[PDB]
């Protein structure tokens, strides 16, 4: 996350970190066994850490899970990172707290202008890496479909949102894919890509989950 703050240990309870020996990418919980990231995250030997804050120390309320099975969209498509979703499912159920918590689907698609908190342990240097050990929060609005085509002309499908500065300097970044982006308590977006990190006039781009939950929910319901 460039230009964010620290969130505060379990302030952003339904966040999860996929880890294979090393944090790579962010992810979301939405009910006890299953979690929801992006389809570019997918790799063999997944396990899920929920309640933490630092990664790199067990400072209490963790739950490290093995992901019993990753369900890639069937019409992701690498090249333009359309349906850039994914659903892994958990080897146990997690046990739900007030550090651990699921997030809501959204019932309707969020408008422009909507405000909304994306997080994340990704790099935090528009220009160089700077990892950082707790979670980052960035507060960003949702922009309009012109301004987000304008940006990335022959980019944007309708599967995908801006939300960002135009000006620069706050953005999500490498390492914070798969995970975030909530608007009024429901999850709207999910970190998918963007030109380089805070550029001016280059915002991010996120998978708008509005237009999978039907996917989500008959998934879910037949695994
Ligand atoms: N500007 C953004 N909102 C953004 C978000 C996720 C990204 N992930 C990456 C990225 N991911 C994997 C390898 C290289 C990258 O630059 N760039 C990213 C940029
Ligand atoms: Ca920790």
């Amino acid at each position: 996350i460039v230009g964010g703050y620290t969130c505060g240990a379990n302030t952003v309870p339904y966040q999860v970190s996929l880890n294979s020996g090393y944090h790579f990418c962010g992810g979301s919980l939405i009910n006890s066994q299953w979690v929801v990231s992006a389809a570019h995250c997918y790799k063999s030997g997944i396990q899920v850490r929920l309640g933490e804050d630092n990664i790199n120390v067990v400072e209490g309320n963790e739950q490290f899970i093995s992901a019993s099975k990753s369900i890639v969209h069937p019409s992701y498509n690498s090249n333009t990172l359309n349906n850039d979703i994914m659903l892994i499912k958990l080897k146990s159920a997690a046990s739900l707290n007030s550090r651990v918590a699921s997030i809501s689907l959204p019932t309707s698609c969020a408008s422009a202008g909507t405000q909304c908190l994306i997080s994340g342990w990704g790099n935090t240097k528009s220009s160089g890496t700077s990892y950082p050990d707790v979670l980052k929060c960035l507060k960003a609005p949702i922009l309009s479909d012109s301004s987000c085509k304008s940006a990335y002309p022959g980019q944007i499908t309708s599967n995908m949102f801006c939300a960002g500065y135009l000006e620069g300097g706050k953005d999500s970044c490498q390492g914070d894919s798969g995970g975030p982006v909530v608007c009024s308590g429901k999850l709207q977006g999910i970190v998918s890509w963007g030109s380089g990190c805070a550029q001016k006039n280059k915002p991010g781009v996120y998978t708008k989950v509005c237009n999978y939950v039907s996917w989500i929910k008959q998934t879910i319901a037949s695994n």
